[PDB]
C-alpha cells in the first residue's frame, strides 16, 4: 500500500493497538502494509526512529489541549493541559511507554516555549514555572504509566488471592480498579495545582 | 554458583544495571549464574516473575523509610516516605520501569495497610489517604522515569535557560520543590473539611 509518513504512522498506531509496544517490530510492519522488509527500510530505519516518530505524532493529533485559551487562568490551562496529555497517553496501547522515548522535536519547543512564557506572565519565575509544568507532566505520566503497565501485567500473571488481604488495602485495591485511574488523577491534580498557588502567592514571605 | 532466591535476586540486579529492564533476559541471567536456562527454569518460571520480584526486593533492600516515626506528622511521613521511595528506585537501572505497574506484595502487606491507616488516623477518608498516596507514587515515578530516561539518552530562550537550570542537577530540586506543593495541596484539602475551598 501507500508508504507516505502518513500511511506509514497509521499503519504503525493500529499494530501498536494490536500487539503492544514490545510486540510492535519493522518485520510485523512490513506485514501489514504488504512490503518486503528492505522496501520498508527506505522509509523507517529501526524500531526507534518508528516509536520516536509515533510518539511525537500522537501528540500532535490527540494532545489538543497544549495551549491556554485566550485569557485563561493559569490553574485552569494546567488543568486542562493534564487532562488532554493524559487522554492522548491512554488513546493507544503502551501509549506512556511510547512517550517516554520521545526525542527531541522543534514543534514539540516551540509549544513548551509558549507554556513557559504563559507560565512568567503570570507571575511564575521561569524556574517556578518550569517546576509546575514538570511536576505536572511527572504526576501525569506516573499516573497512566501505573494503569497501562498493570493491565499489561494482567496480560502475563494474575493477581494475588483476595482472601490474605489486610481490610483497608482490600478496600484500596476495590477504589484504584473501580475506574482507569480517573477519581485519582483529577483529585491529586487539584491538590498539585493549589500548592503550586500557595507557593506563587507567598512570594518570599515563609511559607 | 548457588540458586537460593538471594543469591538469584543479587545476580538479576547485578545484571539489570549492566543491561537495563529491556535488556534483562533469563538466558543472560542463566549465563551470569553459570547454569544451563532450564536449571534457572527450575528457580525463575519467566522474565515477569523475575521483574515481579525485583520491584520487592528493591523496595525490601533500599526503602528505609517505609513506616512513620513514633510521632512524626503526615506531612512529614510524605516527604521522608517519598524521598526513600525515590532514591530506591535510582539505586539501579530502570529501577522506576521495574517498579510500574505492581501492586504490593503479600511481603508488604503489613506495611502498607499501616500506612494507609497512619492517613485514616490523620484526619483523611481512606479513599482521601489512598489519592495523597497514589498522587506522591505516581509523581515520584514520572520524576524518577524522565530522570532514568535522560541517563539513557545522555532552543528557544525560556525554555534554554529552563534547560541550564534542570540540568544543574539530577532532578532534585524539580522533584523536592513538587513534592512541597503535593502536601501542601493535600493539606489544603484535609484542613478545609466540607468548606468550599
Ligand atoms: C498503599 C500502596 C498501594 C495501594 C493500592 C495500590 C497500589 O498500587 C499501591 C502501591 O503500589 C503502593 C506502593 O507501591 C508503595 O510505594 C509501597 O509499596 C511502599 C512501601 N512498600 O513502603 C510505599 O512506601 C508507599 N509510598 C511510596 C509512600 C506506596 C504504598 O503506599 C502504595
Ligand atoms: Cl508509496
Ligand atoms: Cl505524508
Ligand atoms: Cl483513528
Ligand atoms: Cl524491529
Ligand atoms: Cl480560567
Ligand atoms: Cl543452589
Ligand atoms: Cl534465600
Ligand atoms: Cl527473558
Ligand atoms: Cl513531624
Ligand atoms: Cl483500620
Ligand atoms: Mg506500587
Amino acid at each position: 500500500s501507500r508508504l507516505n509518513r502518513e500511511s506509514v504512522i497509521d499503519a504503525a498506531l493500529e499494530l501498536l493497538n494490536e500487539t503492544g509496544i514490545d510486540g510492535l517490530t519493522t518485520r510485523k510492519l512490513a506485514q501489514k502494509l504488504g512490503i518486503e522488509q528492505p522496501t520498508l527500510y527506505w522509509h523507517v530505519k529501526n524500531k526507534r526512529a518508528l516509536l520516536d516518530a509515533l510518539a511525537v505524532e500522537i501528540l500532535a493529533r490527540h494532545h489538543d489541549y497544549s495551549l491556554p485559551a485566550a485569557g485563561e487562568s493559569w490553574q485552569s490551562f494546567l488543568r486542562n493541559a493534564a487532562m488532554s496529555f493524559r487522554r492522548a497517553l491512554l488513546r493507544y496501547r503502551d501509549g506512556a511507554k511510547v512517550h517516554l522515548g520521545t526525542r527531541p522535536d522543534e514543534k514539540q519547543y516551540d509549544t513548551v516555549e509558549t507554556q513557559l512564557r504563559f507560565m512568567t506572565e503570570n507571575g511564575f519565575s521561569l524556574r517556578d514555572g518550569l517546576y509546575a509544568i514538570s511536576a505536572v507532566s511527572h504526576f501525569t505520566l506516573g499516573a497512566v504509566l501505573e494503569q497501562q503497565e498493570h493491565t499489561a501485567a494482567l496480560t502475563d500473571r494474575p493477581a494475588a488471592p483476595d482472601e490474605n488481604l489486610p481490610p483497608l488495602l482490600r478496600e484500596a485495591l476495590q477504589i484504584m480498579d473501580s475506574d482507569d485511574g480517573e477519581q485519582a488523577f483529577l483529585h491529586g491534580l487539584e491538590s498539585l495545582i493549589r500548592g503550586f498557588e500557595v507557593q506563587l502567592t507567598a512570594l518570599l514571605q515563609i511559607v
